[PDB]
């Protein structure tokens, strides 16, 4: 139990870059941000290098997440 791993899911297949920063699709920029702060506190890879493998995918999503122009450009292809 726990309130770090609330979902603690196993299962995984096709991870989206929404689902990643476990934010909704008409996630805003600031929502975005949040995404990213939650989820660093939660799996802080300085804190749990075992989760920072994890945050591998959150890092880059939020790379194109934290600007609506890469964000736009990368949906779009």
């Amino acid at each position: 139990m726990g309130h770090h791993h609330h979902h603690h899911s196993h299962m995984v297949k096709e991870t989206t870059y929404y689902d990643v920063l476990g934010v909704k699709p008409n996630a805003t920029q600031e929502e975005l941000k949040k995404a990213y702060r939650k989820l660093a506190l939660k799996y802080h890879p300085d804190k749990n290098p075992n989760e920072g493998e994890k945050f591998k995918q959150i890092s880059q999503a939020y790379e194109v997440l934290s600007d609506a122009k890469k964000r736009e450009l990368y949906d779009k292809g």
